[PDB]
């Protein structure tokens, strides 16, 4: 799939996108409801961060997957957003739970139609 990470028009180009045309992408995709559960979960972040993509599926990314994220800095811009009903926000972050400290590039961003919202990971 032809999208770069970043770009300002993602949350149209991804939009509805399956599971298996999210997997065609270049970065970690990760569709989250409001209260942070995993709807999607794309192959190149599986790859970046181990977890499985079937697996996480249903599972609670804040409580259960990624509590190294569950801090002002990540799951609070998170919560902020959901309850403004708008999310763009690009920072860097370490994950360091289940695996050697990695460094990423994350971009959240709310998904264009219903109460979803993206949250896209690249390696720096
Ligand atoms: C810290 O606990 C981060 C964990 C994590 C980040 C991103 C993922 O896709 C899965 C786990």
């Amino acid at each position: 799939e032809h999208v770069a990470f970043g770009s300002e028009d993602i949350e149209n180009t991804l939009a509805k996108m399956d599971d298996g045309q999210l997997d065609g992408l270049a970065f970690g995709a990760i569709q989250l409801d409001g209260d942070g559960n995993i709807l999607q979960y794309n192959a190149a972040e599986g790859d970046i961060t181990g977890r499985d993509p079937k697996q996480v599926i249903g599972k609670n990314f804040f409580k259960d997957v990624a509590p190294c994220t569950d801090s002002p800095e990540f799951y609070g811009k998170f919560k902020e957003g959901v309850a403004s009903g708008n999310l763009n926000t690009m920072f860097e972050y370490t994950f360091d739970y289940q695996d050697t400290p990695t460094k990423v590039k994350v971009h959240m961003k709310k998904a264009l139609s219903g109460d979803s919202y993206w949250v896209f990971v690249k390696r720096v």
